[PDB]
């Protein structure tokens, strides 16, 4: 399975950092799950790939259009340009994000989010799971030095051969065949 | 500043998994702040150079060897082998951790941790601290990667550039080499024409 | 446009005080001006309101949170227990100040200062500018005194309406009705 | 010690605005400091109380006016019609004021003012006691402020336990009233019940 954290700002509370994590099986479309955190309750929800497929059509566009549309806002996919907002009512339990085209405003997606029960085990998963990434990108990065590492004394070593040979021949010549 | 995250288990608390975020400024030895967190609450405390000092002379062992004992038990730099126990008394906010040796455990260090007023606060600046994290050393992967893909070119393309310096010297070379064999020979083919013609235009 | 003057102590001369100007247009995170002086020299520098909010970012805090901290290091906003350093190059034009937790420091921030080629002429606008409020809190406080006198005559007037009552009535009792 | 500050133009600087400094003990009549600023450079001198009375004297003034003077000229006590100048010899060091009169300016007064070697710490010493004049006065203000809404409640809430008070006895004094009238009234209905049956009880 996948995911993608990230954090936004409701416009209800622009003065708080929220957080999404969104993960799905094979594709986005297959199907998702998502979660909004402000770090001490947590509210969830699902999006079936039927009401995914369903939502592209009452929006006259391409499920992958669509799609397109939900990673660069829900999995921070956004381009440099591209601008959206998100709501979400603590009552209502009703999240909602929208588009902006020069302030211009379009609904994107909605949907309805349950109160969690245990936030604190969602967290603390949350935190295993960025532990975990941190550690295996970490090592990554940490075998792609070595490898680098080697080349360049992989190449220190055929300027110490190169070097003997250019010995064995201004020698050779002037010796050996004489 | 420079910043650690990691996680625990409590002695008290063996079913909960614990988070450690261990702050600092340059050495962990001028000093650093310590959060613990279960994802729900969060207690922090500070540790100065001088009870670091004075923790590690308490026990006889030299500062450095006692800030690499801090590393290992306080930011994952422990081995395998090595065995490191924490405690902490909700009640108390007292926390020390104790190396196991010898099947015995003996107190590394202690300090006291205030509870946090405002947990979720400090969630939220660990996940925000996170996505960085995990953002900037993506990034320090495709540098790295790219870096990578360049050295193995230069090299891919180096034997190319190689090959063909030789090819047009060990050119440039043979025609001086054919030259000089002509002068050689040169200098023996009007020997002939004279010597032959010379024995006639002497005697 | 608001500011704030306050005194500091740079940690290379702590026998001196020196003093800050900050100044900002409609909020302090909306970016604002600093200037550092000895009484004598000046040094100068800006921070646009996206440095801020970057540095905020660099740090893990929320924007609100680390404008608060600004404050309290450098429009004087701190509390009883909160300490702040201050240090300045006179050569280096560095300028960077930090947090001091239980003798534990952080660097809270930092930026450039560009030496003032007419220092008299900022100081001598700082002390007109002091002038002026001093002037305007003198009044606003000598005008609220008139208020409070005026509340004690005031109330002076209704001791004697209320004496000249009670007389009407010990009397329109006992008198012009019998 | 008593301390003003006020901002003064120079005859022979109309364009760069000087600041006068002036501190003493008691009353400005028992001497006082005076020191002069252009925020660069600063200009110190002092003034006797003897100094004082010779000048008034001098201008056939009695004390009390001339103090007066003083007061206004060098402390901005000055009224809106008041016109001081004020003229200083950077070379000379002599400083001397004067008050217009009629078109002409009269010398009010005069001192001479050693350079001060230290310019910047006499500024420091401004702008700290400004800082703290400032704080001082913001504190006066929030506490007559409070002093303020203290009254103004007060006041809110005598006019309600007043109301409160009469009804007390206004309904003490109509049980008191009530029963005379009862009593007159008893007095009455037994001398009814005897007379006419007292009638048959006598006759």
């Amino acid at each position: 399975m996948e995911r993608k954290i990230s954090r936004i700002h409701l416009v209800s509370e622009p003065s708080i950092t929220h957080f999404l994590q969104v993960s799905w099986e094979k594709t986005l479309e297959s199907g998702f799950v998502i979660t909004l955190t402000d770090g001490h309750s947590a509210w969830t929800g699902t999006v079936s790939e039927s009401e995914i497929s369903q939502e592209a059509d009452d929006m006259a566009m391409e499920k992958g259009k669509y799609v397109g549309e939900l990673r660069k806002a829900l999995l921070s996919g956004a381009g440099p340009a591209d601008v959206y907002t998100f709501n979400f009512s603590k009552e209502s339990c009703y999240f909602f994000f929208e588009k902006n085209l020069k302030d211009v405003s379009f609904r994107l997606g909605s949907f309805n989010l349950e109160k969690v029960e245990n936030p604190a085990e969602v967290i603390r998963e949350l935190i295993c799971y960025c532990l975990d990434t941190t550690a295996e990108n970490q090592a990554k990065n940490e075998h792609l030095q070595k490898e680098n590492e080697r080349l360049l004394r992989d190449w220190n070593d055929v300027q110490g051969r190169f070097e003997k040979c250019v010995s064995a021949k201004e020698a050779l010549e002037t010796d050996l065949y004489k």
